[PDB]
């Protein structure tokens, strides 16, 4: 007999009775998963039969108490009260709360699926010993569930927050498998950092594996890391000022390592944005094929540049994200969007769940609405984004605002950073896309993901102003910029250009 | 709050969700059942969010309630205890009946499917206050489950030698109001002590465009108490049949000219066409499932079926229920039965498709009936009689004529007199009784008319085996007797001694 | 390297690639045929093909057998194989033996005697085996058939040719087909018998051998459980009493598949010799009747029933050794008739068959002598007991005690017993009488002078009736009344039919 506090909902195994490989059995792979991890199993399924149902549940109840782990029953309460199981997951569309907590009694874990903030609050209303767990919506797609984000997630532990439920722990729950666990903890926090996951769920990773064993091993793996290197770049947090000479290594190691720049764009930017590229030392290419991308990535010093409302397919936007994120090669996402129509927020924000970034740059519209919210605001909304994403975040205007928002690349189950929306880095500053994603591109191993796109900021912002002057309208402004891009870099003097590099 | 003692098992409702017509609710429709009689509901629902359903149960209680009928449900206990349910209904392959008694506690009906009497022993080693009442088989064939009489009765038995007094009954599956009285009719213990106390329908009321009518139709059905399964007197007699009776029912059958349609093999086909025609009546050997109505609309028809035959069962079928439709005399004589699996099978799907006036068989044929000497083989033929609520010859040495009709009696739970104490008296066949039964006015009577064609068959027999000169000149000898007998009635002259048994 | 005369027929394997259970291989199957019996025959790409041929030559040289290649001649030469096989419809036989030289096995798939002659005006060291025919039907690629072909390699005198039956042979049916596959004069029968999916096929491919060579190695064909005796002593009057006794005392239950005018009449007869006639015509009882001690079958034709349950019943009572008795209201009198009584014909091994004037000399597939050369024809070719209904009813003995030989054969169509029974100038009346007598018979008893006791009683009853009659209607009345009276007294020194030699 287990209580609520003995729960471990580390790696969380949900079964699935018409999903087991041939030749074996489900008690075979629930053992395989009892000895690799899993501190929590919930039995479903029917085929029912609801007299076969209880005989699995007695018989796997032995040997999920054996290893000393609770047996959770779903959505048959009564099942769950006949076999005196260790507790019951119901969903949105099951029997009310507070009629099961009636029949069950107190002592009993409760779960729920939970999709929305504003079934968060529904759960507050209710207070302790009514809702104990809950799994958050379905992250990403999956075929398991028969009928039915991460930014979504995050809404809801700080709904969880806003109404101080600290009585209610969270798994999450939907498509997790390897190629997306750690990013799914990194970026699963409350605004206020005081908040993550309690754990992850699986279905389909463990009990549909040829060998659950090792599919097991490999999700204990990484459920208790704490470290998510996404990019070969540096991640460690900065506080100093970028100096003059960090600049200057900077646009060194770019120049001389040549990155390659992957643009995937409509039409307008094609054109000015491989001028850019080329400008900064760096070679543009412009594919927007699917076979391709790992051939691209795996090259050195790659890079990939995402902008939208493009004609490419979100089939393969998905393709080359994972692509780079594989590689731990850097993303920089410069929406063209974003929110600007409704399909394009669709869009958007559908990319923003196919992998890590290491920089999100739009402008005053583009970051209040990722931010999902005047100048001491345009501050606070760039590092929300930041935080958000886990990402350097780049926010254009008069002044140009970047907010580091990676935390080393840490994550934790429950804690959950160690840093708030309000204290993480922010500094700011008095065609970008590329010149970041080529300052980025040339770092190496040692080097630093913030310093990088801060001297990218400087390095365009400096163009500027030198081509405004040396320019008659709009259209010389445009290759005196690349010009200016050209001879600022051929000449490492950052001591020389115009911009100011403040505090925020 | 109901009790088990309050439980009218009399008409049970049971839902079916996905076979409501368009533009009617499953409100709607258990709404009319109950302002007609439905004095019993269950909820199913295997298909749904547990949610619905809890809303759904709710909102069918307070119906329920409002007309003081409870509410059951299956097989979901949780959402019985949940919602304050009257009872549950649990299957064979579902939650093991102790653990549902230990958490839904005494004082709650728990139902239970049950189709073998296997079952009821089960069932009986658990003793009261654990099954309250069941659901005997799958009557009849239906398109309503996912995945007969005689069987029935089987499980009323084992209910009656375990002793288990404290559980009811409803039958299920397949009942319409083309079978809901010979249902209730030969649904019965042996020792006549039990029936069903109730009858149970879903798509007969649920899938209805007009279930308030439907309903009236099967209450009209179940409190009534007469099954006059044919238009011939059903009356009990005790007093053997007299010379004076017999000479009645000859003449009657002489002036009807009875039609007899045999459905038979190919030897029987000619012999009993003859047969037929000397006793002044005329055969049809018509097979063909279009006719079948037409046929027994005509007056005074009479159906003899054989068996082993190239004719399908759905035509059986057909022919069988269309003469039970216009009342007319169905005479059994299985060339089976039991004689082969596939013979068997055959004569028991029979037996389960209408009710006969008469069931002939010799000493195997019977006993084999009987699901079982010359004092066995009259228990044997009392108790086929009784069983199929029928009167019941056993051809040999003796021919022995069993009535178990009971005046056509049926009651529920009840049920009576028992396969012991009804009348037994001792004294080609299957015809001569098929137009003795064939001839009767309205206000002759069964029993006396199949001993009258028994004694006619057997006084013929002497006849014949006295001028004949081997098999060949006895069959058309006997033929002769038959034609010269009942030309002039005057038993008092024939043969054969009619005693008690 | 063998020779002609090395080359052994007796079981015949013919191999086929795709039809190989999963996890075997046909290096697997073949290896356990040749383990337990097994002459071998080889049937993708040309190089591939090549590769297994060699690979299976080493395994059948190791066991002493040969290996034949079709059709591919060259690969045959190529891999120094030992025989080849060609179809009707391959290379012409002549070129193939220009190509190989002499030494070398040439076989030819052959269904018809046409096809015979051909292969013998072209002589010897040309063609030296034939697979004769498609004995029965079969998903891979009668015995009446089989024997027209052995006929024309005995007319022809080509004894320089060996033979093998093929398709559809199983273990239900190799041993009736090794025993009526023989010459008319007796002299030739089949040298082997071939098998593809028999064994090929089999999840137990040792099991399945050893039972095909159990069956080829045998010599006696017990299909009935009756005594199958050669008697030349007439039937003696003590026997024929013995018989009925028997027959009364035993109560036989007769199995009649008939028409509609034979129905009724046939029952009567049956009743009146002490026994019970059942109609069923259903494939599901088949197996459970004939299962009922001294079960018996008697058939006729252009019947309702399907050829699929004729096939069940027949062979029904021939897995229980019981007795078939075949009595055509055809045969042979409408092409469709025809069709279905030959079709009829191969499906089992039949106790009797009873036929007419007409009936018999179409089935010998051909007066007075002219009757008796035929009904012997037709008891040897259906090595049955056969009988010929007239004035003269004649009865022939062609079951030989059951007995077959690989190539032997055997004792010729011309000198099985034939008896003869005439009463004087006077159907499937008598078919019922015959299927009585042999169903009453113990082990012991004796198929042949059951049937004559049958046609003795019957010829017996019809004249007594013919004399107590006044027409057909009580003729026929008058007849199962004798039938009856007859048998309830025992005493045929008293009958009117005089039965002497052929
Ligand atoms: C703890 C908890 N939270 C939510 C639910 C509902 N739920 C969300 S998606 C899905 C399966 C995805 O598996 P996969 O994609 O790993 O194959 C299910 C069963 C539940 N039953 N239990
Ligand atoms: C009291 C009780 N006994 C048995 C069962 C199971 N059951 C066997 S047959 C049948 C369908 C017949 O529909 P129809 O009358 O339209 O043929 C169902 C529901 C049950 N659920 N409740
Ligand atoms: C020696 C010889 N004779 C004839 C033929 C032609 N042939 C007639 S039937 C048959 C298949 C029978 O398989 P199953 O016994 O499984 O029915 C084949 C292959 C031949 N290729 N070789
Ligand atoms: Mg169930
Ligand atoms: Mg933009
Ligand atoms: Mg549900
Ligand atoms: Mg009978
Ligand atoms: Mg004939």
């Amino acid at each position: 007999k287990f209580s609520k506090e003995q729960f471990d909902y580390s790696l969380y195994l949900v079964t699935d009775s018409g999903m087991i490989p041939e030749g074996k059995t489900l008690y075979g792979q629930v053992e395989a998963g009892l000895q690799n991890g899993v501190t929590l199993v919930q039995i479903r399924e029917k085929d029912a039969d609801t007299k076969f149902f209880i005989e699995e549940a007695l018989q796997i109840k032995e040997l999920c108490h054996a290893h000393n782990v609770p047996l959770i029953i779903n959505d048959r309460i009564d099942v769950a009260m006949a076999i005196g199981a260790d507790g019951i997951h119901v969903g949105q569309d099951d029997m009310p709360i507070p009629m099961i907590r009636k029949l069950v009694g107190p002592d009993m874990v409760i779960g729920w699926s939970v999709g929305f903030p504003e079934e968060v609050d529904e759960l507050s209303k209710m207070g302790p010993d009514m809702v104990d767990y809950i799994g958050v919506g379905t992250l990403f797609p999956t075929l398991t569930k028969k009928n039915p984000g991460t930014a979504g997630a995050i809404r809801v532990l700080d709904a969880l927050e806003r109404n101080n439920a600290h009585w209610c722990r969270t798994v999450g729950i939907g498509g997790l498998h390897p190629d997306n666990i750690e990013r799914v903890l990194y970026q699963c926090v409350s605004s206020n950092g005081k908040r993550s996951l309690d754990g992850i769920c699986v279905v389909s990773d463990i009990i549909a594996s040829l060998d659950a064993a090792k599919s097991t091993k490999i999700l204990r793996g990484l459920i208790d890391k704490t470290d998510y290197k996404f990019v070969n770049i540096g991640l460690s947090t900065k506080n100093s000022l970028t100096t003059t000479d960090e600049i200057q290594s900077i646009i060194s190691n770019t120049l001389k390592a040549r990155p390659l720049v992957q643009h995937i764009t409509n039409k307008v930017h094609q054109n000015f944005g491989a001028n850019v590229t080329l400008a900064l030392g760096s070679s543009p290419i412009m594919s927007e094929i699917q076979s391709e991308v790992n051939d691209l990535a795996a090259i050195p010093h790659a890079t990939l540049l995402l902008n939208t409302g493009s004609v490419a397919p979100p089939e393969m936007l998905k393709a080359a994200i994972r692509a780079y994120n594989d590689v731990k090669r850097p993303i920089v996402f410069d929406p063209v969007g974003y929110s600007a129509t409704e399909t394009r927020l669709l869009l958007n924000n559908k990319l923003l769940t196919f992998g890590q970034f290491s920089c999100i740059k739009g402008n005053s519209s583009e970051i209040l609405g990722l931010a999902e919210l005047s100048n001491e605001l345009l501050i606070q909304a760039t590092k929300i984004v930041a935080f958000k994403y886990k990402t350097v975040a780049v926010c254009t205007g008069e002044f140009d605002f970047i907010a580091d928002g990676t935390i080393e690349g840490k994550y934790s189950l429950s804690k959950g950073t160690n840093t708030s929306v309000e204290d993480i880095p922010c500094v700011a500053v008095e065609s970008l896309g590329s010149t970041i994603a080529c300052m980025i591109g040339g770092q190496p191993s040692e080097g630093n993901l913030f310093h990088a796109v801060v001297a990218g900021v400087m390095l365009y912002k400096a163009a500027g102003k030198i081509a405004s002057e040396k320019c008659n309208g709009s259209g010389s402004f445009q290759v005196e910029l690349i010009d200016a891009l050209y001879r600022l870099t051929r000449e490492n003097t950052p001591v020389t250009w115009a911009p100011k590099l403040t505090h925020t």
